[PDB]
């Protein structure tokens, strides 16, 4: 009876998650009405995006084994007075992640309290390197374990950066080897032409990354919902917990 007694709870949570994603789709459809003020739509979509991003991340991690997307945030995202929005549910401070994460290859969306950016992270015994994609459409400034920023010809957008960062993370997964190469370059700090090579590669990476937000969001939601239908009980419990936490 407990195979059933537990199947009821799972079905319940599953229906919660499904109903939520469907509700989000509804809101998005209403916000894209001919009547709607687009600025108002952006403002409204802030909360929608914050709420659905964890679920999108879970789903997309399932659909693309190896993506290993993790939501991360920085110090300013923990300042209640300054941050525009609280970090999404399940978000971890980047420090804690660097210290605790199982070694390997990750994609990330990093929230700094204002904007979210895509990133590729590699944790070795050698150390950890973080490659941050930075939509700019600070010369010779480095930050920190090793971090490198790749300037890309993409409009920096407060309202679009979550979905855009998700998309870019997917593309980084698609260009896994290029980013691995840059990780090795970033690790090989010793080489005399490092500074050049790095910079060179930076440019190149940028290009490969740039080679609508609304449509992408819709598609991601559909994929997420259809995944939630067939999703296993652990995943269901997880997503449900994230959803509950977001409120």
């Amino acid at each position: 009876g407990r195979q059933a007694g537990q199947q009821a709870t799972v079905g319940r949570l599953r229906t919660q998650v499904t109903g939520f994603l469907s509700g989000a789709l509804g809101k998005l459809q209403a916000l894209s009405a001919q009547n709607m003020d687009p600025e108002l739509a952006q403002f409204r979509v802030l909360d929608v995006d914050r709420a659905i991003m964890p679920l999108l991340i879970v789903a997309e991690n399932a659909r693309n084994p190896g993506l290993n997307l993790v939501p991360l945030h920085m110090d300013m995202a923990e300042d209640e007075e300054v941050r525009t929005q609280p970090p999404m549910a399940g978000s971890r401070h980047i420090a804690e992640f660097v210290a605790s994460a199982r070694p390997g290859r990750y994609r990330a969306v990093i929230d700094d309290g204002s904007h979210t950016r895509a990133a590729d992270i590699r944790k070795d015994a050698s150390g950890t390197s973080v490659i941050v994609v930075d939509p700019l459409r600070n010369v010779n400034m480095e930050f920190g374990a090793k971090c490198a920023f790749i300037p890309v010809d993409i409009q920096k957008s407060f309202f679009d950066c979550r979905i855009l960062s998700l998309s870019l993370a997917l593309k980084m997964h698609d260009k896994d080897d290029a980013f691995a190469a840059f990780h090795e370059t970033l690790r090989n700090g010793g080489d005399p032409s490092h500074h050049v090579s790095r910079a060179q590669q930076t440019e190149e990476l940028g290009a490969t990354l740039v080679l609508s937000v609304e449509q992408k969001r819709i598609a991601l939601l559909n994929r997420a919902a259809s995944y939630v239908n067939s999703a296993p009980p652990p995943v269901v419990m997880r997503m449900a917990k994230l959803l509950q936490d977001s409120l």
